[PDB]
């Protein structure tokens, strides 16, 4: 099936990017009780759970919406948190893998 190639494909790259070192910052939501006002600056959270979920319940039916939430993913990220924590380095280094296994795919060419 078109629809389950797409599936397979983005299966297969979300995958990949929770296995990553650096993606155990995102496998959650960002828990309000840790993180003052978090959820008043950041109008779209998203996490990889959350993708995950999306993903099995048949969400993704474009590429296109695969990479929005993905890449919100990072953005949430750098804009609430200072650009030499932890959590900034994890982001840019998995936003690397992530624009590099999207090409390998052909989803950007
Ligand atoms: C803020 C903030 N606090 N925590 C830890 C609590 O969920 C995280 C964040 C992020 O922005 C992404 C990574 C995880």
């Amino acid at each position: 099936r078109d629809p389950d190639q797409l599936y397979s494909t983005l299966k297969s790259i979300l995958q990949q990017v929770k296995s990553h070192q650096s993606a155990w910052p995102f496998m959650e939501p960002v828990k309000r009780t840790e993180a003052p006002g978090y959820y008043e600056v950041i109008r779209f959270p998203m996490d990889l759970k959350t993708m995950s979920e999306r993903l099995k319940n048949r969400y993704y039916v474009s590429k296109k919406l695969f990479m929005a939430d993905l890449q919100r993913v990072f953005t949430n990220c750098k804009e609430y948190n200072p650009p030499e924590s932890e959590y900034y380095k994890c982001a840019n280094i998995l936003e690397k893998f992530f624009f590099s296994k999207i090409k390998e795919a052909g989803l950007i060419d």
